[PDB]
């Protein structure tokens, strides 16, 4: 923090005495079920060595957790979102560069407990016949407890370059009706992967034995809303003051299949089965200070 | 804090009534997979005995966690980042000096529990005949519990001088599928180092038995984003008002090998096998208040 | 706090409508490995009965955790920082005085749990022979738990005077690979002081059986960064408007020796074996409002 | 808070549109080891029915935890601060009055646990010899847990009047190498008061079996820094616009003795053995709005 | 909150563009040991439908925990504060009214834990004489835990009217040397009420077997500092612009007695034995905007 | 929050550049024991489509917990507040409307722990006669605990309309001397409802076996202070600029009865035995911007 280095808070921040131009650009991809919104801000601070553009990618990518396949009452398939992504890419010719972005990857932590306990105890017996009993015992034990927080989905900043940046919101694990947590690799000898299995050996049809979307992570169905910021800089002396940039919203889906084993339900998950990719190109005019698509 | 010594908050900070000049310089080193960004700020506060330059080293070093070695079905190696580093250095013929930096090393703490428990307990018996049972016991107990937090990586400020300063974000330890945690020295007689081992005796190719990056620290794969601040002071009277400074982003990688031993998997970790070093020289002009590369 | 006594917050603080003069002074002691930085601020608030100078002592003293001795693979010694110190001192004839300082010693606390638990229980036994029976017991138990946080190092304000003030950041205790915590007095008959012992029976050179510095408190190696403040007051009527003041950064190292008895590893620690002291005189000029060295 | 009663925050606070006069006064009592500082502030708010003086007593009273005597290697004494005090008092005649002060006595709390547990259990047995045993038992348990925080020292506001006010920072209890806590009355039949006892059977000299100050509350040794505030009000029409006020800084020391019985060490603590009192008279001039000593 | 109803914060508060008149009035009652202070504020905001007076009652009522009776060496009584009260009252003829007050009563809460546990287990044994047996057991548990915070004293707003309001800070319960808590009704057939009993068998005289006040809630001895606010509104058209008001500081003391039975100590507490009442008449002048006594 | 939708904080709030008129209206209902205070604010913001009036209902409704009948030493009746209510209502012909209100009903949460535990243990026996016994056993456990906070009273927003709004603060449950919690339906075959039962076997007059109010929720006796806000909107073009509004403050009492069976005390509670309703009519004049009663 600036105060950590004895400098008035905000002194090195950009944007004072500058007229900022902002804009909203909304696009809805019906086919891919994606509400894509770009919120931008041009900050041409004359005391900063370069022009600046802040591109915030928001909107919402529908989860689309649903039963798509049905072949009899013994088998059924559920397509679900295992990953959500947003990426911005400047073509190689562009002199403009990706300079910063938020959020980024943070360091996770964990709690660790080490426990040592000593135990000494006595004892004395006695019966209605005159016999006197007794006992002496010792005991020791070491224990360890590991504790940590596990989000249903992880928000990750993908290694960026000066031309492209991206984020992927990936399914981590999830609690199934107090059971689990389960993940894309969970495997039980009897039931396989119970990730979205409603009952282990219920009587109903397969297509009706998938977890209630309302009982699973809301991102799986209703969707995920990106809230990412990308900072792009541009030399003021650059000969060409226009820049193209592609923005891609994507959804990776897994395949969760159920099938009656004759005595119980067994689950199977196939990773990255389908990939819904919606791309769009925008035009950045550093002179008019507007962005169009 | 200022209020702690009866002085109006901020009274002592540098920067007020000063026109600050800022700049951004981006550099992508593809072979080393490093998005290196310098955010600078020149503060020439006339009420401060020296000129200040605040250099912020950001951007992000890719993790690059990958199975690069595959020597048959029983052998495979994984390269991973055991350390990320950023260092700034002023040559010896410079009158400019390193004055402050952030973050710095913090004093870690731990929680401790001391427990003493003791009690007594009666007892009486009797069978369908006439015998009477009776017991009397005592028991003492002593237990101690140590509880502390462990981040996946530790952020450390390396001993600085007035010419050089640096930080290293080193791998600490990590939880492997609700187990461990493990570190670079974890050693088990049967499985060796299980740090990134996915299964202990599963039957798949070696190169397919490494832990999914999505299940390990995101820094290992997607990467770490430095956010370090360095402040450099310069005398307004020094003969030469130009300073060179070299900035180095570095990634030290370890080698995690896995090999099948007739009946199970075993792992070994080789420390600091590789070191990806990306260096760049910057020119600092205190009169123009510009920084360039 | 001001609010607690019905006064507008900040009403009694010093520094308003005053032009504050500040400065940075950096000195690097190569022999002692100390980056010493003074950040001062002159506050001559005319509505205050005296001139005021705030001296912030910062920079960082390197830890210097290193194996220095090694007499055969069975003997080796390690030097570590048990204490870091920073002191300011006005020569006795100075009319200027030390008036305040920060941080100060805070009152430590602890959590105490006292538990009383009792209960009754019954029982009924039988056998295919047709026998009947029953057991009746009762129990009581009293237990208590003590909980408190222990920093690896304690930051202490030494008893000051109107001519000298100082701080010592002393090693308290530390966790050794999930065990401990250990301290300078930890003693085990079999292994002695295991503070920095890597393994108990390990079969390696003694110079290789010391704990990895990354697995220990970062202040031990990379170092500690002081951030203390000292306020000095001065009478405006004082005849000599110049004041000398010496600042001393200090490091105290202990000696942790490891030797192989014949069956296992044993450790010993020698207190305050070495003392690195780096002193420096500064001149305070209350008329020019500048500090020089 | 003002907002709780629908009034603009800070509307009723004193001090606005007022020129406040502050001052600092430092005195060092060499014999008593007391750095005494008084930071004052005159607030003559014309919209207030009275002139105000806020006196903040700060500085530091050294702990002085010291081994003072030793007659035989089996007997020794340690002096320690069981209490620190700061008191202000206006002479009888004075028309000025003690109006407010901070801190004050807060209401302590405790956490309480009530737990009831019901249970039943069965147990069917037998043996290779055809036998078949049975078992049916029940149990009930009632237990409570008290949980509270306990500072090493308590800060108490002594019953004030309109002429005097004072604070005492008294020793409460302390953890001794993870045992206890102990206090001035602790008593073990064998060891006596183990308050500052380093070892129970140690064979060193008595003056070498006292707890190291680094492992005990820093107030005991390095000292305590008062930070108390007193508000004095004065009528503008009082015919005598000058006021004297006396201030006492005090340390009360206990006597902790260790003597070797013949088999082990035994501790004894005698209360209030010594008292170090430092008194000063300050002169308050409400017309010149300055305080002197 | 104002934001909860989409209104700019502070929009409805009173006090803007208004000159507020404040005052301090101090009274010390020697006989009753009560420092009494009124801090008033007249807010005649012309955009408010009435004149307002905020009266804050502070100061401090001494605890006065004292051994007042000593009938021989086996009987002694201790007077302690079971309640502190502060009340304000407008004579019923006054047209001025009590409008608000703070603090008020808050709704307490408690935490509730419900636990169900079930488990199975096997057990196979064998002896040198070839005998081989087995065992199977099943069990269930149902636990309930109640957790809640217990302040040593409760701060309560007494049912107000438009002419009188008061607060009472009443003794709730207290811990005695890690035991209890105990309260005015605690009773043990052996030792009676152990609230302030130092020892159960101590061979000292009665007067010397009372709990050390330093080891009891500091409000019992040093005292309680009231910090209550009362808002009084007044019609601007009222013919009589002056109002009288009485303020009462009060202390209710209980009588805790200890007597030696012959084998142990037994204590008993008598409620509301004594009542110290300190009343004072103040004059409120709404035109001159001043309070006097 | 505005920031969530990229809008300058406070941008959409109402109140700026508007002269707000406020007022206080106090009424004390003697017979009903209710201090009723209304604090209103007219906000006619010309950039808002309607005039606004914020009405805040405050003051306090006495609890009035009291023994109302003693028909014998074996029978007594206790009256206590099971619910507090405040309701506002616009007569059906009013064009003005109820637009907002605070507080509202919030979603309650609970914590759930699900735990699984399994383990093994051996046991080797042996006696002097030469016998050598052994034992091996397994064990599994499934336990889960529910954890949630329970306030003594619930604050509920009754289903509002454009003409009426109201709140009811209702008794939920309460801890009775560390046991329970008990509620209006608690029942024990032996004791009935122990909600306010002081002792189970005690031999005193019935009217003397009710819980001490100081040991129960303060709302039961001293009372509850409403702090509700309701905003009314009005069209500036509405033909009649005068509005009537009726306000109800109310207390619902339950009848708690204790009778002596002959061997112990048994408690009974009858719901909504009494209702104390206090109603007032206020006149709102939107042109004069004043409220009166």
């Amino acid at each position: 923090a600036d105060s950590d280095i004895n400098i008035k808070t905000g002194t090195t921040d950009i944007g004072s005495n500058t007229t900022v131009k902002t804009g909203d650009l909304v696009t809805y991809d019906k086919e891919n079920g994606m509400h894509k919104k770009v919120f931008y801000s041009f900050i041409d601070d004359k005391n900063h060595n370069k022009k600046l553009l802040v591109i915030r990618t928001k909107g919402t990518i529908a989860g689309q957790y649903r039963v798509y396949s049905e072949e009899g009452a013994n088998k059924s398939g559920l397509a679900w979102p295992s990953a959500f992504k947003v990426q911005l890419q400047l073509p190689d010719n562009e002199v403009a560069q990706i300079s910063d972005y938020y959020p980024r990857n943070s360091i996770d932590t964990k709690e660790y407990f080490s426990t040592l306990t000593y135990g000494f105890n006595g004892n004395v017996t006695g019966d209605d016949t005159g016999k006197i009993g007794g006992l002496i015992g010792a005991n020791v034990s070491i224990g360890h407890t590991l504790k940590y927080v596990q989000p249903d989905f992880k928000t990750i900043l993908e290694s960026p370059t000066d031309k492209k940046v991206g984020w992927k919101v990936i399914f981590n694990n999830m609690v199934n009706q107090n059971w689990g947590p389960y993940d894309r690799d969970s495997w039980n000898p009897v039931y396989g992967n119970q990730l979205f299995m409603k009952t282990r050996n219920g009587s109903m049809k397969a297509a009706d034995n998938f977890l209630d979307p309302n009982k699973a992570s809301s991102l799986l169905s209703s969707g995920f809303s990106p809230d990412f910021a990308t900072v792009i800089t541009m030399d003021r002396k650059a000969s060409k003051q226009q820049t193209n940039i592609d923005v891609i919203y994507e959804r990776v889906r897994d395949d969760y299949q159920l099938h009656w084993t004759s005595t119980n339900w067994k689950g199977t998950n196939t990773k990255d089965k389908w990939t819904d990719r919606s791309s769009e190109r925008y035009k950045i005019d550093w002179e008019k200070e507007e962005m169009t698509n």
